[PDB]
């Protein structure tokens, strides 16, 4: 099919035990991504792609988040987490105020071809780096409701 699904969280830089970033593998179940701790200032989570393919459109739901960046890369080599290419810079969906109880505390957004670099999006990748950014928590953890990709 002309879609892209996740397999497992290859790399991660912000995930808890029960609500770990691996919960993103089950976008339709009963668990989402939640930073390993509270004080959601900036969390990173690199997920793997069940198959190396290109990227034409992406889907990510914000769970009290505000900025969401996504990088692309392949499992080739795998020396450091800096051998990726900025597929789509951080996307601002919410703010650090409505995430509490002033406005939409949760919203889901997506990306297409215009939001992805053509020089890289058309390159077959099989790894993705998702990094959320925005200081909205302090005692309770949070992050994304789910993450998806589609060619």
């Amino acid at each position: 099919m002309p879609e892209i699904r996740l397999r497992h969280v290859v790399s991660c830089s912000s995930q808890d035990s029960t609500h770990c970033a691996e919960n993103l593998l089950k976008a339709d179940t009963y668990r989402k991504w939640r930073a390993a701790k509270a004080g959601e200032k900036t969390i990173s989570v690199v997920l793997q792609l069940e198959k190396e393919e290109q990227i034409h459109s992406v889907d990510i739901g914000n769970d009290g988040s505000a900025f969401v960046e996504v990088l692309v890369g392949s499992s080739a080599g795998g020396a450091g987490e800096q051998d990726y290419e900025v597929l789509l810079v951080t996307s601002s969906f919410m703010s650090p105020s409505e995430s509490r109880s002033g406005s939409n505390p949760n919203r889901v957004r997506m990306f297409g071809p215009d939001k992805l670099v053509r020089a890289a999006a058309e390159k077959r990748w099989d790894r993705v780096k998702i990094v959320c950014s925005q200081p909205y928590s302090k005692d309770s953890p949070f992050g994304l409701s789910f993450v998806r990709f589609h060619s």
